[PDB]
């Protein structure tokens, strides 16, 4: 058997936008992802999260499944908006109370909430005045935390201020591939570079409200490897944890980063760096996927295709990765806990006759990896939780709703849930405290 530690944290993981529908209702200010999805041309067959999963109703019944599953932690997102109708000022009772009943819910239920402040849906507002590309958003940012702490602290201990700042900062403001649909990469090192002082302006806050609390933040990552016999060590250094690890830990961007990115950082950005390193109680680390990396004169990197088992994302299948990326952020900067914050798999997923969704593909994938952290633990990386993405099939962003995450179905036309034996699987993993 591979049998976890006592008191190991099993959870699942959902973000607002991509959930709970009813972006408008009771009061709360548009975000950048509704004005993005309402955007022709911006997300596949103009899917956008108006309807969801209609968390917004019924997650009173979402939380439910997660309690008859017997997750333990539950880890989820707050919409500013929904929160902060203009991005500051005014306060939003309705969306306060929204997310009040939902963290009752689940402490009556014995569920940990992790919250996770921002996963993407900037108010609207903000964005009208730069959003990311504003220094400004340090102060909005630490207003609106500010608020949430004052709210939900009394209750909610475990907290995240960031999901994902290379996506937000690369894929939003470089790429153009999600809100607010920028394309200047001075733009994207900008928002790199208020991101972190935003994060670091929250810690700061979170210490003088919540003095009982933890607090930390999540990156994506991938595992790279190279195509013969340096574009690896850059891909790490600027797609994977240490772009904002080493300004935390270290106070400077990381080496090769600088190498391709100094130009496009503010000029004295090493004046922002002590406020930066302001200390986190916990790393939450993304994975799902490896890459072939090479040189490619043609940011002087690009990926090869290998013919290994691939997601309907298309994403190559690498299990060591999570192994990987564990070790090496121990090895890098020794965070004091860390958590597998997201997990999962997007397969074609049907119902069958039978009234079941046979998701075996999904759970090779889960069990692979899950093995893959039982290993990194035993040789003393200091994991105290594991997140499946996600609880339900949801919004994935640009793609729609084309592609399941879910170890729950949803059945949009109805909003009918079916557990996947993916699902069941998990929830056999969790009474068990590990695999067998």
């Amino acid at each position: 058997v591979k049998k976890f530690p006592e008191g190991f944290l099993w959870g699942v993981a959902t973000a607002s936008y991509q959930i709970e529908g009813s972006p408008l209702a009771d009061g709360a200010g548009m975000s950048i992802w509704h004005t993005f999805s309402h955007t022709p041309g911006n997300v596949k067959n103009g899917d956008t999260g108006d309807v969801a999963c209609d968390h917004y109703n019924r997650w009173k019944e979402d939380i439910e499944i997660i309690e008859k599953l017997g997750v333990k932690a539950y880890r989820f997102s707050i919409s500013w908006p929904r929160i902060l109708p203009e991005g500051t000022g005014r306060v939003n009772q309705k969306g306060l109370d929204f997310y009040n009943r939902i963290i009752d819910t689940l402490l009556e239920k014995g569920i940990t909430p992790f919250v996770t402040i921002y996963h993407w849906d900037l108010p609207f507002a903000l964005q009208l005045k730069g959003g990311w590309a504003n220094r400004e958003i340090a102060d909005w940012f630490a207003e609106y935390s500010r608020v949430l702490f004052e709210n939900f602290g009394d209750r909610v201990k475990n907290w995240i201020t960031l999901n994902e700042p290379w996506v937000v900062a690369i894929v939003g403001h470089l790429y153009g591939v999600h809100a607010p649909g920028m394309r200047d990469i001075y733009v994207a090192f900008r928002a790199v570079h208020n991101l972190l002082r935003a994060h670091a302006r929250a810690v700061k806050v979170f210490r003088e409200t919540v003095k009982d609390g933890k607090i930390g933040i999540v990156f994506n990552n991938g595992y790279f490897e190279p195509a013969s016999e340096r574009a690896v060590r850059f891909m790490h250094q600027f797609n994977n944890y240490p772009l904002f690890l080493n300004p935390i830990y270290r106070g400077d961007y990381p080496e090769l980063v600088l190498e391709f990115a100094r130009e496009y950082l503010p000029e004295n950005y090493k004046d922002d760096m002590s406020e930066i390193q302001e200390k986190i109680d916990f790393v939450g680390l993304n994975y799902y996927s490896g890459h072939l990396v090479k040189f490619d004169p043609d940011a002087k990197v690009s990926f090869v295709e290998r013919d290994l088992p691939k997601t309907a994302m298309g994403w190559e299948i690498v299990p060591e990765g999570i192994y990987w990326i564990l070790k090496k952020v121990k090895e890098e900067y020794n965070p004091p806990e860390v958590y597998i914050t997201e997990n999962g798999a997007a397969f074609d997923d049907v119902v069958s006759e039978d009234g079941r969704v046979h998701d075996q593909n999904r759970i090779d994938y889960l069990k692979a990896h899950i093995g893959q952290a039982w290993k990194a633990i035993q040789e003393g990386v200091p994991l105290k939780g594991y997140f499946v993405w996600s609880l339900l099939d949801n919004f994935e962003w640009a793609e729609g709703y084309s592609k399941r995450f879910g170890i729950v179905y949803v059945d949009y036309s109805t909003q009918k849930r079916i557990v996947k034996d993916s699902g069941y699987w998990y929830s056999n993993v969790v009474k068990n405290n590990g695999l067998e």
